[PDB]
């Protein structure tokens, strides 16, 4: 699977975002897609994943209740909606997939898109 990202930009603290990851060459079916996010400075962390289809949803504890990831029907968009944006938040933001199980551990993924900034002004 060949991962874009887009949806990513500045905003104001309070505000929202939608990220969205596209698949090219294959769908996501058979596939974990998860987002994770680097602030500078630091390493890579995890924020969210959907696997099974939807079968299986993880959020990091720091943006449980406001983050939401989805996919669409034909299972070749991953979605990342974003609310209640703080200055933490603020990162790079990068799709990701693999095959087999769902795992919270960079390491562990095979592809990667080139990712999409996000920035939270206060």
């Amino acid at each position: 699977v060949q991962l874009q990202e887009s949806g990513g930009g500045l905003v104001q603290a309070g505000g929202s975002l939608r990220l969205s990851c596209a698949a090219s060459g294959q769908t996501f079916s058979g596939y974990v897609t998860g987002w994770f996010r680097q602030a500078p400075g630091k390493e890579r962390e995890f924020v969210a994943l959907i696997a099974w289809s939807g079968g299986r949803l993880y959020y990091a504890d720091s943006v449980q209740g406001r983050f939401t990831i989805s996919r669409d029907n034909a299972e070749t968009t991953v979605y990342l909606q974003m609310n209640s944006l703080k200055p933490e938040d603020t990162a790079v933001y990068y799709c990701a997939a693999k095959r087999g199980g769902a795992v919270t551990a960079a390491e562990w993924y095979d592809y990667w898109g080139q990712g999409t900034q996000v920035t939270v002004s206060s």
